[PDB]
């Protein structure tokens, strides 16, 4: 049988105390709902019907690229009413899985088990045993079989003691959904059309209802507030770190590691405590990342060491380079093999050729630097007070003395040597040595305070 | 009935291996005893009798501003002897709660329940069940009712198996305290006057003793050493972080967050991992704090982003400003709206006007900078080798070229432009352009080593 | 009885996905096998027979200084075959303890208990109860006594339910080892000579086998992959931090503290969250280390405060010094008492005398600086484009103005004063004042863009 998905995502999320709608709060740097859409896609869903409502404009801007059917629920009249908005698109002979944009950790594997357990013309639902089931629909079983779900606000004293609860997740065929949704009313304590009434309706039709008990409680947990969200984040980060460790990445402390995107890695990679990996990051063999580093959208070659407290974004680093500590690579930084970038150095939109060193207290922006250059401490690339920002071009085997200002646009040809304290405004030729002539006054017998 | 409190705080705390007395070790940046004094005050205590002894001078300097009755216990002859030092101040018809300066996490709510449970002319005490009750007074019950407490060193083999123990915390009326304290002896294994003998004395008077069992074990835990203290710290920080999360603050990892003071916050505030908030901090709406930041006594306006590894103290930042990464704001830094402070920049006792940028490798101290200024990389405010430290005043719409030294006292008027590499000692006028004239030697055919 | 040890360490460690052999992966900065060798030595082992094989060259380079008997196992034919390689060196009347280089946390105390429990002419082994014993040899008991070990791959369905398993660790006398090893075959599901067959062989000889049940499960755990290794690392770091806390070191959060070497400490030392201590570190009384610091091979005197995000290596800091935040001390940095090193300052192979300050945006390398000097912001020591790197010598009571370049080799004598923006190439005499003469152009009525 084919499969499509419906994702309920219309909620305001009042207890997040936010201007965002509930499902756009992030886990590992992306909206909760994006995790759910991705899972529905990996499961092989032909269509993904996204039920949205509150924060509609924000949903559409933040999820503009998602391959979903946008189904606007103008009023939040209950979970059955939400699913019914998508029901006209259900094929009679496909399975439909109901998912929630605020329950982001549900796995493909669990959902495949749920789908496989669904009986013909019946329903499969995911349930879970909780020590404290307050708030959740209670699973009612007669002679071992599920016959109904009773919500917290509708339950009598005995039913509230039931520890097995509804996760909300269920699967049935499209025809059965249409049939039963039309028979859902709103005669209950909340005045809502409950999706949960489908269980008792199916029982009334002598159709079978199978519960699959989820064994990992956090996997099926939803987030109603940011405390719950943080619990999901920690669970997810632990899971990601455990996968990387089993793949052979040495993460010194998995509880102090964060991945917010994707990590491609070689062998014998070592990542010290308190590292954050964001966006798409690729690390070669034997890359070592020191404590406190932030890498966002970077490619790091084999045998690179990044020393502590380095922040790198949208940058490429060649093999055997050495970066840090306290180095800053801003977007467009491209460091060739065997380069050295040191403490309190900022590189922005610049290329730095093989073997070159930029080891202290330096800003290099909008520059091209060749191979085997020595960029002294305190060197700064700058511009005139003009309009746009021009380029500094330095050739191969150039020595730039400490505290030199390179005033763009300017070119320094191969083999040139620039003395310390120089202001370079004119192009420097091949093998040209430029030294600043200083005038000083010397006053003898000057006594400082005793 | 009225209420007063007695806080036992005279202990040396030998197992802390410290020159401080036991109760001055901090939790969340303040002495344990300060947490207890604050709780006693919130409970509505009319008087707070602080029993002190060891490290007396240090107690008085560190707690100089606390609204307490200073009761010096010259010799530590037992918990009953300690309370008896305060007993002459007890009103006959007020309740007295006994608390300990080394048990800082006891809450107002728990103590209100304890006070409410006290029977007329009797005692209420807080007890707790422990898996390992070694060291603690055992609660002796006959026919369900508490009749005595037996200390570890006085207990027989059977009594040592009792898992219910005394937290030390009790409430009785002032008259009953005076009565029973006078009948406490020191015929026991420690030779001490035990406050715990009040339970058996009350039973001897046919007065009722009610135990309230505390359900949160850490809440009533004391710290005898720094390992126990660290456990209390973690518990307290988790509790603070959980409260903030429920209030709508996105704390990415509550286990890597520290608050050591007070935090006022707007909505949609995001705090990344490893942030420390100290003193009194106020954050506006949509403030984002990156990893590794330290904020101590700061006010941050709406929509400010603080990028990673920024350290800020005694500073004010206006709306829509951007700070970091690797920025340092020292006391007296005042940044207006829409300002930009970048990497390896230190600002001390300076005002920076709206729209101004200070983006790299710069020190600005004792300065006033106007609106829409461009403070170049490598700029430094400095002084003559003199006595005190004078001011640099920069107007609006000033461009300060890279690597310029501004030698205070000096003024640069509106619209002025200063070239790179300049040493400014004289005042610069409105719309004055100042460019350094350099002399250079150019030597052709200079071959660097091949 | 005497004692020697055999450490099995020949494994490839395939599931580490590494170019290193299994036992060279580190815990707390040293190879797992080094922890085991050290424990065997503290136990009083006369000989330590190291069985090695895979990654042999790497073993010999990384463990070159270890006092062990190098026993090469050319083929890994089973745990009995490994021990048999060392068996010719066993003395008949010494005890032999079998240990594993991939199980690094086993303590001297546990092994002393195991050795004491060994019956004459019999065997003592360490066992442990696991909820999931999959993979491990099951302990077979008849009438309470251990009679055999059955490996996972050889066990029937009933035996797989046994929760008591073999840790691998055992002790017997040298003569008994020789006797039983000669009778071990390889008729089993793996085709290997199992060391575990010694238990059933001993039972066949009517010799006694005693199991000592380990109560700390992590202590006896081995690491087959990096996930398991990370679990061992966290356990070990917690244990180290707990010891330091009980000794009186205030570690604000023991879960965010790492020691990778040895720490000697005074009293009232305070270490904030996310500090890493590497190599041999000594801290005096009342040393305070702020968040994010990395200290590797340093000596810190009494009353020093290291402010956040400081990185120090191979350096000495005198009493009452103040370092950080964002300070970098590279090897050979020696700071005298009452010195001050500030933000974005790098000191390398330099001495700095009593009372001197280097507070911002400065590089000092290969320098000697005297007492009570004032090294201004932006100061840099540099060299000519030459061969080797020469020294800058600054006397006592020298003022070096901001943004000055000191071009080595150069000497500045006591009491000298150097103006801001100066390039110093010639020696400066005692009480000599050196001021740069600048030429500037002033252009009035220069309007910047409106
Ligand atoms: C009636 C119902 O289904 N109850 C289930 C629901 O309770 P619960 O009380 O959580 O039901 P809610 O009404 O919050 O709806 C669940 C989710 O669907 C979304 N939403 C809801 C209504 C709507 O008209 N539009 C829509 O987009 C909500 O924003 C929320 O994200 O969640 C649990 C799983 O946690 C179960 O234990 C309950 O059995
Ligand atoms: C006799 C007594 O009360 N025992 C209680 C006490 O045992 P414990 O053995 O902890 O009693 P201690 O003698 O340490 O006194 C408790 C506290 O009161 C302070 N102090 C004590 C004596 C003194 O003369 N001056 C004073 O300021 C101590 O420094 C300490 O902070 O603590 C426990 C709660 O943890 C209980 O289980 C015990 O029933
Ligand atoms: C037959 C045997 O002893 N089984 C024990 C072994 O199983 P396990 O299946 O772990 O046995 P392995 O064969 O992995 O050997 C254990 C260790 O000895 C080393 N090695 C092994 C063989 C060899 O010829 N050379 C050598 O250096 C391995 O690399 C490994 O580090 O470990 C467990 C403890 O975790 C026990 O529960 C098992 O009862």
């Amino acid at each position: 049988k084919a499969l499509s998905a419906v994702i309920l995502a219309a909620g305001k999320g009042t207890r997040m105390y936010s201007d965002l709608p509930k499902v756009l709060h992030t886990i590992a740097g992306k909206p909760m709902v994006k995790h759910v859409i991705d899972t529905a896609h990996q499961l092989g869903s032909e269509n993904i019907h996204l039920i949205y409502g509150h924060g509609g404009d924000l949903m559409r801007t933040h999820l503009a690229n998602e391959q979903v059917n946008w189904v606007l629920q103008t009023e939040q009249l209950g979970t059955a009413h939400a699913v019914q908005q998508a029901a006209p698109f259900f094929k009679d002979n496909e399975n439909i899985v109901v998912l929630y944009g605020d329950a982001p950790l549900i796995t493909k594997e669990t959902l495949e088990k749920l789908i496989e357990a669904k009986p013909e013309n019946g329903i499969a639902l995911l349930t879970v045993n909780l020590d404290n089931p307050t708030g959740y629909g209670r699973i009612i079983r007669e002679n071992g079989n599920v016959v109904a779900i009773v919500e917290q606000k509708d339950a009598n004293a005995e039913q509230l003691n039931i520890k097995e609860v509804n996760t909300g997740v269920m699967v049935s065929d499209g025809a059965s959904f249409k049939k039963w949704l039309a028979r859902v009313g709103n005669n209950n304590a909340q005045g809502e059309y409950y999706l949960t009434d489908l269980i008792a309706l199916a029982n009334q039709d002598n159709c079978q209802v199978v519960a699959v008990q989820a064994t990992d409680v956090m996997e099926v947990e939803g987030a109603n507030n940011r405390l719950q969200l943080a619990a999901l984040e920690r669970y997810f980060q632990n899971k990601q770190a455990s996968k990387l460790l089993l793949e052979g990445v040495m993460i010194y402390d998995p509880a102090r590691f964060d991945l917010r995107g994707t990590l491609e890695h070689g062998k014998d990679v070592e990542i010290d405590v308190n590292v954050i990996i964001e966006g798409n990051v690729k690390l070669g063999d034997r890359v070592k990342i020191g404590t406190g580093c932030v890498l966002k959208n970077v490619v790091i070659g084999n045998d690179v060491e990044i020393k502590p407290y380095s922040v790198l974004e949208d940058s490429i680093v060649g093999e055997k380079a050495a970066i840090g500590p306290f180095s800053r690579l801003r977007p467009g930084a491209e460091l060739a093999a065997e380069t050295h970038v040191g403490n309190f150095v900022e590189i922005k939109k610049s290329t730095v050729g093989k073997g070159s060193k930029v080891n202290h207290l330096t800003y290099v922006g909008d520059s091209e630097i060749g191979s085997n250059c020595n960029i002294g401490a305190g060197v700064i690339t700058c511009n005139y007070d003009g309009a746009n920002k021009f380029k500094t071009i330095i050739g191969d085997d150039v020595f730039v003395g400490s505290d030199t200002q390179l005033v763009a646009p300017v070119k320094v040809a191969n083999g040139a040597t620039i003395g310390a304290g120089t202001t370079i405004t004119r192009d420097v030729g091949e093998n040209e040595l430029v030294i600043t002539r200083v005038a000083q006054r010397h006053i003898q017998g000057w006594q400082r305070p005793i």
